[PDB]
């Protein structure tokens, strides 16, 4: 490990087009340091890897503002309006990658290997390709991507990813020693863990620098032979992207609530998934960025910038949670470890594809595509029963993006409960009590079974 | 996490005929517990995961000597001598399969990777089929292993390897806190911490139950989402394999040339580890080693040997300050991915090209390719061979081709013996461009088994000072 005070000199030799890592989830655990010396060094027509693009103002977006950079690949790219202007002006191109492919292939990179299969995206627009990378000024498309294969493993398919490399990564962790050794605070550690093993050279930012002897040998999160440029940063802002401190919507909340079981693991997602957590047991709750044991949001004296949840909110985790790097997340997710998967959809088909990332009228996929990729995890839709005017929402076949093919096993809408079965089809097992089967009928646009033993929706006390 | 006050109930409803994941590195970091349970149990025809059979009389050869177990899916079958004998009899099946390999498949199967490719083994057995994985009592091939398939990607050869999951994992871990999270001691993790994930129901035994709140939450090794039966080890005898307390070097003289400031290497046994003593204290070399360890340092006095911290020669061994401890998975994926510097190994054969041989004699040498596979995989790892020049009755050693099955094919990039240092060139051949004082290029010429170049800067044999 080379040591540098100086952030610019640590990065000063990267030539024009190169292809650069950059750590990070949201605005937690961003190299802040060593993308300021960028927009000194003024380095340009890059090719970024980041899981996101920050915000207008801050990480990723500092060198979209300069347009420094030519290409990204990413899993969501919202909250920032820089970017969806270059992108939909032909002045960005942009791969749009699941969140635990993006993390294996950046691991795969570091690992020599060339190329793995799973299960994630297989299906979808990922697979079958022709999604734009990059528009024209006039609104054609300039870059499509391309599709990926599919092959058949244990009666289950699966598509073959590549590894992913850089020139440069761009590191941000907590601590390093003297001799190069390095750790990583909180969920800060996201991507930059893998990312530190997948580039010719990798560039390092720390907080501290402390003596030789200061760690545990076992618990060094990035030993020293990965870290080949290390330097302290100057300055560090702490920012919060999403300050967070402590009726059909509450009917559906209330049921999925039920689907808690005690010892349970699940990963919950935004709005109504989470929601119904404050009614729960012991339940775990698993975070895509790298939490087991989520708590609830923090008073405001224990709000911390490394601590944040998929959503990108300020949190807390409870007495015996755990922190681990991005690629062992979507391990642990990709495996099927997590018990339980709760999720919004758009739409569910009656075999259980589900629409939830993309509407026509673009964000990225985050880790929903990754969630939902294993039969051993039960995915439980939580959404209101129909769309605008009594637009179905449960039907034949999803009119919108997939983000996974016969995934889902129960949809919990305000008017019903469904088991869903690839082969079988749906079974309506609960029905809100005042409503009829025909309702059900009426605004469900497909056919379904319906449950000898039928009770009234159930409701947490 | 499901936690056991007996070790026999944590595993009474393993079925005969089950995969079993083992945890441990020669006896290092191995369930001692979980394996008396099951000899308790007697559960039977076995597929046993693990990547060795520890010793004849303890670990996993406990089971060989049981009869408990029908595979071994191993990468060295090491000083086990009864592992080795049933192999050879035809009383046991072995699938010798490269230990990066071993720990990456088994990571696969835990992350949801049916398949991956890899370079280790391409141009070997493994990739052409062939490797014995039970014998006839005459010595010929009752199954063979089959091929594995080739792709090539950005102008390499690589292979397609498949998951590896396991009904049941036998892991050993330190410390378990009262929520089901575990920890793992120096070099004790190998493959323990991977085979926490890849199996339908994990065991892990731990020294010491402790506290939620033991831990920091980033130095949590195994999340308790992975550990669903937990027992406290009843007895830990710390056995230790091989204490080592604190023409050939003439070659050992030379190789310590090899080493760079700031390098990061890996030494095999014999000469390149005892070359490492001749390097300078103003010089920085870190020694990687497979089994999970970057910064080996000088073997032990007593007081400071551990059964926790092993040599890939299962050595007693301890490390200098900075150093760090890592899984199987991570040790292979660090030198599979090129970050190792320098591979220094012995030979029996090399060819003219550079293929290495130095795992197989048909018949007689049976053990396994250990990392040796992996450690010669990488084109941004120079790979250096150390060896005596000629083998007994002056037989080649250096030859136009490998007669003994090949570890790798064009993969070596100099030689050093006692009597030469040649500079190896995949398409252009040998060059030699040092040569022992005293001797000439004829006596070369006689004592090798291929032409060379004589390089037109030809220098004596260098040796350390
Ligand atoms: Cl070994």
């Amino acid at each position: 490990t080379k040591f540098y005070t100086d952030a610019v000199e640590a990065v000063k030799d990267i030539p024009n087009g190169a292809t650069v890592l950059v750590g990070g989830f949201g605005l937690c655990g961003i190299p802040e340091n060593l993308i300021g010396a960028l927009l000194k060094t003024g380095v340009k027509e890059l090719t970024a890897v980041s899981n996101n693009a920050g915000v207008d103002n801050f990480g990723l977006g500092l060198l979209l503002q300069s347009k420094q950079i030519k290409r990204m690949i990413s899993s969501y790219v919202g909250e920032n309006a820089e970017f969806e202007r270059q992108y939909l002006a032909g002045e960005l191109e942009v791969e749009l990658t699941p969140q635990g492919t993006l993390a294996e292939r950046i691991r795969a990179g570091g690992a020599g290997v060339p190329a793995f299969y799973t299960s994630t995206g297989y299906g979808t627009l990922v697979q079958e390709g022709g999604s734009p990378i990059k528009y024209n000024k006039d609104g054609s498309i300039a870059i499509a991507s391309k599709p990926r294969e599919v092959r058949e493993f244990n009666g289950q398919h699966f598509i073959l990813e590549e590894a992913i490399r850089g020139d440069f990564a761009l590191v941000k962790a907590w601590k390093a020693d003297q001799a190069g050794n390095v750790t990583f605070r909180k969920s800060a550690r996201n991507f930059n863990l893998p990312m530190c093993k997948a580039a010719e050279t990798t560039v390092v930012e720390v907080e501290e620098i402390v003596d030789i002897g200061s760690f545990a040998p076992e618990d060094i999160h990035i030993p020293k032979i990965y870290v080949h440029r290390l330097v302290k940063g100057e300055k560090y802002e702490k920012r919060i992207e999403r300050l967070s401190v402590r009726n059909v919507r509450e009917r559906i909340i209330k049921r999925a609530a039920l689907e808690f079981e005690d010892g349970m693991y699940a990963n919950l997602g935004i709005g109504i998934p989470l929601l119904a957590s404050n009614f729960i047991m012991t339940v775990h709750l698993q975070s895509e960025n790298g939490i087991l044991g989520l708590g609830p949001y923090p008073l405001q004296n224990e709000v911390d910038a490394d601590l944040i949840n998929a959503g990108k909110e300020t949190v807390t985790v409870l007495p015996g949670a755990s922190y681990f790097s991005s690629d062992e997340s979507f391990a642990m997710i990709r495996g099927g470890h997590v018990n339980l998967t709760m999720l919004g959809a758009m739409q569910v088909s009656k075999y259980g594809d589900l629409a939830n990332w993309m509407i026509p009228g673009v964000k990225g996929m985050g880790g929903a595509m990754d969630l939902v990729s294993s039969a051993k995890t039960k995915v439980v839709v939580t959404m209101e029963h129909s769309a605008k005017g009594n637009a179905h929402k449960i039907m034949e076949k999803c009119t919108l993006p997939l983000t996974g093919k016969q995934c889902v096993n129960r949809i919990i809408t305000e008017k019903a409960v469904f088991d869903v079965d690839r082969k079988k089809g749906l079974t309506l097992i609960e029905l809100w009590e005042g409503l009829t089967v025909d309702d059900i009928k009426k605004s469900t646009g497909c056919d379904f079974a319906v449950s000898p033993k039928l009770i009234p929706m159930q409701q947490v006390t």
